[PDB]
């Protein structure tokens, strides 16, 4: 059994996307075969958190872990002391620039994980050269979607083998609602069993397409007068969204940022989950994957996804629909059509749940990581 050291600046108790990614991936592995080397933002909160774990965390007593000689030295010592076989950089740029030292220290395999940022790194000349240096020193480069791969593949070069490793979804916590729970949730919101409910859970920023949803509502409301768009989340774009929703205000609910379990109950009680993501920022503001799509399918709820980035990759023709956010006529048509067909909706949600259980759970994704970390080097 090969032993892995994960080297990261992004680790709990701090809250974030990479933090969740690593935490949930590490928990899929045998805890005796895992050591973490992480920076420390608050010493007493880090110690309190590390004591809840069944695997070792070694804290680097700096607020940010940077690719420096002292950090590489410390990483090297751990590699030899703990007899490390795999070195895993939880985020490729810039920390995986220490991959050379990992090989010098005696590690037989170096893995680096990309997420969203390396797409932006693909554009600048010097930034692109750092991606090349990482690529020459890393044996396995993981990516969240076929879209992100296409964007940065040539920057990294052909030395590493490229492996698909997106986040999974907890299929025991994101689970279809009982008729009891769903009915009670709706009453909590001031709705009934018959209220048409569209849910959008996401940060309130232009690219998520809550603006597109709001502009599609007049037609939906005309067709289904009691239809409700639930906007779950917070963000800078809220005030613009509230202004867009002025004339449809009776049918749009800004629920703000909900507690974790309330967010799951609200989602599971919805008829449709919609988030018509578009690409903005000159091609830089993109949906890398879209975990919310996987969470909706896990709750057995039909999905409307956008054309942005890796968003289409989350759904099948059986489980969800892919739409252009700016196409308001089509988005409205799709929502009304889906709201008027409860048989199709029941079929799409069932297929969505089966889809995540077959391809997107932490059990499935954990098996993929096991394969990467436990296979002999080529
Ligand atoms: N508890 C809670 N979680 C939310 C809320 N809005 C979004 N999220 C979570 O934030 C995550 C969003 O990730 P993702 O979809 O990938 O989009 P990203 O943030 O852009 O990367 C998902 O896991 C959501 O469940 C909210 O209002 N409450």
């Amino acid at each position: 059994s090969r032993k892995t050291l994960v080297v990261t600046n992004d680790f709990p108790p701090r809250i974030g996307g990479i933090q969740s990614y690593l935490r949930d991936f590490i928990a899929t592995q045998d805890p005796e075969s895992i050591v973490v080397f992480a920076s420390t933002q608050n010493a007493e909160e880090a110690h309190a958190y590390d004591k809840t774990l069944d695997y070792e965390v070694i804290r680097w007593p700096r607020s940010v872990m940077l690719p420096t000689p002292t950090t590489a030295h410390a990483m090297a010592e751990i590699i030899r002391e703990r007899e490390i076989d795999n070195v895993w950089f939880g985020a490729a740029a810039p920390l995986a620039l220490m991959a050379g030292t990992a090989k010098q220290a005696g590690a037989s395999k170096v893995i680096a994980s990309t997420h969203g940022h390396e797409v932006g790194w693909s554009m600048l000349p010097g930034s692109r050269q750092s991606l090349r240096k990482i690529g020459t020193e890393v044996d396995v480069l993981t990516y969240i979607s076929q879209y992100t791969l296409r964007r940065f593949k040539s920057a990294f070069g052909s030395h590493p083998t490229f492996e698909h490793l997106p986040s999974g979804v907890d299929v025991k916590r994101f689970t279809p609602a009982t008729p009891e729970d769903k009915s009670a949730t709706r009453k909590k919101l001031g709705f009934t069993d018959t209220t048409p409910v569209i849910a959008c859970n996401s940060r309130l920023v232009p690219r998520k397409g809550q603006d597109s949803l709001i502009k599609a509502m007049p037609q939906v409301i005309a067709a289904r007068p009691d239809a409700q768009l639930l906007i779950v989340g917070s963000g800078r774009y809220e005030s613009t969204l509230r202004r867009l929703a002025t004339d449809v205000s009776q049918n749009v609910k800004f629920l703000g940022r909900l507690e974790y379990q309330d967010m799951i109950n609200t989602l599971a009680a919805a008829d449709i989950f919609a988030m018509p993501a578009r690409t903005r920022g000159g091609g830089l503001d993109v949906e890398g994957l879209g975990i919310v799509y996987l969470e909706a399918q896990a709750c057995g709820v039909p999905v409307i996804a956008g054309t942005s980035g890796g968003a289409p990759e989350t759904v099948t023709p059986a489980t969800g629909l892919v739409v252009e956010g700016s196409d308001v006529d089509k988005l409205s048509e799709l929502l009304i059509e889906l709201l008027d067909d409860p048989i199709r909706r029941a079929a799409m949600g069932a297929a969505g749940r089966a889809h995540v259980e077959a391809e997107w759970s932490w059990e499935i994704m954990g098996e993929r990581l096991t394969n990467i970390l436990q296979s002999e080097p080529r």
